[PDB]
């Protein structure tokens, strides 16, 4: 799979809009019901989780919801890696995962927004 990412950085905050997903595989034939989870590590005061919302029996989700990293310096982030995952919410059993990216943020012009594509691992 696919995810599409926009991630830019404004009067002291961070901020990932995620965008939309395409080609989620899962081992069971079923549509998943994706959604996207965010970590900011490492992660010592564990403050950091983020979740978007569900999208409900798709292997193509589109999100366009913004995720929001209050409170880090620049500096700070150029020591942090995004860790995405996406999982598929179930209701009669665990949470699986489904492709995830981890993006060290040390790569990123944080004076500009970065739009691209970025391929999920599993």
């Amino acid at each position: 799979g696919a995810v599409k990412l926009s991630i830019s950085y404004r009067n002291g905050t961070l901020f990932i809009m995620v965008m939309h997903i395409k080609d989620l595989v899962t081992e069971d034939g079923a549509d998943p019901n994706p959604y996207v989870k965010t970590y900011l590590l490492p992660d010592n005061h564990k403050t950091s989780k983020r979740k978007t919302k569900i999208s409900r029996k798709t292997r193509n989700p589109t999100f366009n919801e913004m995720l929001v990293y209050s409170g880090y310096s620049k500096e700070t982030l150029r020591q942090r890696e995004l860790q995405l995952s996406v999982l598929s919410a179930e209701s009669l059993r665990e949470n699986f995962f489904l492709g995830g990216v981890t993006l060290p943020l040390k790569d990123f012009n944080l004076s500009k927004e970065t739009v691209k594509w970025y391929q999920l691992t599993a």
